[PDB]
């Protein structure tokens, strides 16, 4: 089975008056709380040169999150600064693809905060709302180059569960105290000469069904386009995959997913479900933002 | 197996000190072979080149234009006295490098690095265009990143424009629906270790269509930096999917304006033809003459 | 036009046994030889996790390999034994004794592996002792006092000279000898390949394998993920030092869980494989936890 | 028609001596002036192995060059002394001091060596003392303030200037002066040849020799697989820039054991040359760990 976009232009795009989204906003969290689709976007100051030895400043961008409240879920309303912002100089080059999850009564953010001073410098991030609002508690998830982080909603056997992407593999592991991990094991890797080749990642946080957890990732073949995929993690155990579609659900079709600042991507962060209805905000090209729908009985293995 | 062979153990082009672009180093230039005519559009610098400082110093400050010859035998240019082409101040204010031409139906690109000169990551490929190769125009960055060894290909492939670039240090291909925006980004050759071709290659000039492929000549830089020629071969309907690739150098510095100059140990082209079943390779040497050397179209199998 | 090894079993043949110390938690990367109708593991073991993002190996985490031995008639069903047949000399191997490599020579076997001595990430070499019973090792010598590893000698001489595979970062070179303890004519004979499985570095597996078209040249690639898969190629006959023939995709990956998940995750790696009835048996360590194998009809080998 | 030097001796003519720490473990790459009916011999001396295959030089494996001195009246008997004649000093040449070559020019002694701060493994260049003497050596000096070795001063001056040979990679190098200070109109001399014995680079030997049919130019060249061999050229005696000469094949290779096998395998390597009754002695490092010497007589010198 397929997605299929809402809208075959973009939902959102970058604003060149405010510096910080000037160039682009892509790689979304999203919850669905207030019967609206709440909408956290990563956000550029500048395009993206990547091919460099090392990060420079003469090509520095900076992240930012930014937020975007909307009712039915394809026309949204923004602000004029961005939600999140790096404050320690770990976050330098700023906070990129958030995750959200809600555990208990409370919201977390995971994202990847990046320092710039090479191209490993980079590390897990996490930050915590009970509103969505007042984002405190900063800490730095693992310390180690790793990214592609969500939260799992439930907690498993009374650990909370940490998605991440070890390269090239997706990672869970477990926590008593959402501070230390362990028990990280690899779930899912990427399979060879294929669209999903080089590396995989988890899209936004396993959305929870009633045959097991909703695994949205990504895959990128070794061109570097990345694509969505979809897996099923057993819902008693999410560590076992108990299935996953061959094929695509989500490619750079559309011309502002083949082209943009880094072309032939197509990246979610954040899925809702609404309606019966799966929403998958993806970046695209990271430049714009789409959205795209499944029928919830369409999915099937 | 095969090498090519110089016209001449002499330079055909050399600097001419009488005029201050042009005055120590004309090389890397793009060839045109039009209407029995050779083109030449060649990369011409003011100054000897140091490049051994943590950033590019005013006094140390060179110079790249683009000059232009024609000639009817390959061998015997006429030269003018102004360059065709310079750089615009601040992008392009070190100037214009290593152009590679391309026509491509019945228009004519010349994409280039620009060279600011603000840090060594201060270039760019940049493109313009002209009917006519006298009037050039439109100039645009062809990819805002710091890349060189660019060339186009002299036709689309699926209705798409066919970019060769040079993300270190691989030769990548690229598409186009329209000459601005590139996509499908693919890596098609790789420096080898423990090569003459093991710390980088790029394209030399763009790619000579054939019967059998398309004809790939490009430079590969030991660990040394020299700077030698190689061929691969490309498939004729997918450029991305090399065919075949000689394992030897096609061309290396070997006469003394090639090994000793302004950079030692350099041949390098932006430019080969075919003319009467010959290609004609044209390369800088010592990043300070240009040369010509040939091969008999008969003589490339691989 | 490519070839594959298949697993005998989708369970590994020898793991961890917890009741003894020096192997409770890890056994793999096990030399292989085949003789009097038995197949001979050596067995790399070790009696903790590993722990290897420290600047330094430290006390707190020191791990010890051993080596240690099973026999087996059928190859998928072995005979262990309470202690290890190989340990590490104090202090220059107080990390242990890994990855052997099992060569005959004349009617008398070497086994080579690498000491660790755990005083720094670089405190190891090659080292080798020998007997000529399989039992009684002997003759402890550091054949290149260097950091190196992933050796293994050639079954026989060629033009009278001993031949050694070693591991240079990042290649797989190859030297010579008169007396099996100075090595000279050292020589690169295979390099990683950019952009593929192959392409951090690049070593032996198992000591390369006899045939009639050449020398068969199991190696493991390394990927910069840090994956360790296995490759093939073909060495010349009467020249090892030149390459023949390279299969360019892998003929072993980590698929299954104890391959993909253990102590060091994304591994397999042999260092002993063996021909019985037209059959190559190749061990391979899995996640450095556990012993798998994996077989090749020999006609299926091709080039 | 080839020519090459034939040994003296099966027997090194200077040895390691494992009771003096500076030379406890390497003698090699030495110069050697003859002064006053003598051999005068300087020579590079380690007090370690050599490991060179770490990606960066460590300080666990560092080796420290320094230069000692020793006399003879027959070229084959060497005395020799207690302690070193030239070390590196702290840090620039924290590693020691290199493959001296010692030119006499107009009645003063030249020693240009490679100093090496093993802070990176390009932290070398090239640095020059003097002497009266052969003695009490002073005014040292970078050379050159780059990554270079294999470094000699012609004996005359050419048009009123200093001559300098150099290897910038991985040729052969000439340069000027006028003061010994600056060096200027740097130009590439000789080049390596792909696919000979001499393709992975080339460096000077000894200082040149004066001939009357113009300089003899013994060199070093360096194959794929790193063998060091000596060569030998022949430049123009007014312009010494020029090489009107090169033999195709070379005048010395690793051949017995102690050249063969060693610290560093498979070199010969000289850093000095005298003429004495009419006839080239040739000292040559072997194996980076002994000093051999070879002659020829200086009739058979043909091109
Ligand atoms: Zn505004
Ligand atoms: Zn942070
Ligand atoms: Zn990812
Ligand atoms: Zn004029
Ligand atoms: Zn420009
Ligand atoms: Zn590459
Ligand atoms: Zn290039
Ligand atoms: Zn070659
Ligand atoms: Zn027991
Ligand atoms: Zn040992
Ligand atoms: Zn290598
Ligand atoms: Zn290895
Ligand atoms: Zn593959
Ligand atoms: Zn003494
Ligand atoms: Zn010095
Ligand atoms: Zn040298």
């Amino acid at each position: 089975f397929r997605l299929t976009r809402l809208s075959n232009k973009p939902i959102l795009s970058p604003i060149k008056e405010h510096e910080w989204e000037k160039e682009a906003v892509f790689n979304a969290a999203v919850i669905y709380e207030g019967n609206k689709f709440h909408l956290f976007y990563r956000a550029s100051n500048n395009k993206f040169v990547l091919n460099t030895e090392k990060p420079e400043e003469k090509y520095k961008f900076v992240s930012s999150i930014g937020y975007a409240v909307s009712e039915d879920g394809i026309n949204f309303e923004r602000f004029d600064k961005p939600v999140l912002v790096g404050e320690i100089p770990q976050e330098a080059w700023g906070v990129e693809d958030p995750r959200i999850t809600k555990i208990d009564n409370k919201y977390y953010m995971l994202y990847t905060g990046f320092g710039g001073r090479d191209w490993l410098d980079f590390r897990i991030c996490m930050v915590w709302s009970d509103d969505l609002k007042n984002w405190k508690g900063h800490r730095i998830v693992l310390d180690e180059p790793n990214k592609d982080a969500a939260l799992l909603s439930e907690k498993i056997n009374g650990k909370y569960v940490l998605f991440h992407r070890r390269m090239p593999d997706i990672w869970i592991a477990y926590s008593d105290d959402l501070v230390n991990w362990y028990n990280h094991k690899i779930i899912m890797s990427p399979k060879s000469h294929t669209w999903e080749s080089k590396k995989i990642g988890i899209a936004g946080p396993p959305i929870k069904r009633e045959d097991g957890w909703l695994l949205i990732y990504h895959g990128v073949d070794n061109n570097n386009v990345y694509r969505l995929g979809v897996a099923l993690l057993d819902l008693k155990d999410p560590s076992k995959v108990i299935a996953r579609q061959k094929e695509p659900i989500l490619e750079p079709e559309l011309d502002w997913e083949i082209n943009g600042l880094v072309p032939n991507v197509v990246f979610s962060c954040g899925a809702v479900e609404v309606n019966d209805m799966y929403y998958v905000y993806y970046g695209a090209a990271d430049t714009h933002i789409g959205v795209a729908v499944i029928e919830k009985e369409k999915v099937k293995f």
